[PDB]
């Protein structure tokens, strides 16, 4: 499913996510348009031979298991294909995890460098929320 900008905004502020670890919504809805364009059925083959999965593009080799990337470890206890559901909970409920980490949302490449330091309130301007 391909996400609305305002849309998105409230399924994520509905699962939590508004100033989750101190990310405002802003940060969350910039970093799935710069990773996903808003697309939960997104891929992406790394050179490591692991995938990036959905909305977030959660990485194979840590957090879900695809069955093809040799000794990862599955962290979010489920299989990668459920990242790429229309119904968002998966993701969320991973991205979660991730972002307790200990790098906060500078575990998304794309976030670090294209949300991070930038007016991100801009996402969700407009949005009835």
């Amino acid at each position: 499913k391909v996400f609305g900008r305002c849309e998105l905004a409230a399924a994520l502020k509905r699962h939590g996510l508004d100033n989750y670890r101190g990310y405002s919504l802003g940060n969350w809805v910039c970093a799935a348009k710069f990773e996903s364009n808003f697309n939960t059925q997104a891929t992406n083959r790394n050179t490591d031979g692991s995938t990036d999965y959905g909305i977030f593009q959660i990485n194979s080799r840590w957090w879900c298991n695809d069955g093809r990337t040799p000794g990862s470890r599955n962290l979010c206890n489920i299989p990668c294909s459920a990242l790429l559901s229309s119904d968002i909970t998966a993701s969320v409920n991973c991205a979660k995890k991730i972002v307790s980490d200990g790098n906060g949302m500078n575990a998304w490449v794309a976030w670090r460098n294209r949300c991070k330091g930038t007016d991100v309130q801009a996402w969700i301007r407009g949005c009835r929320l």
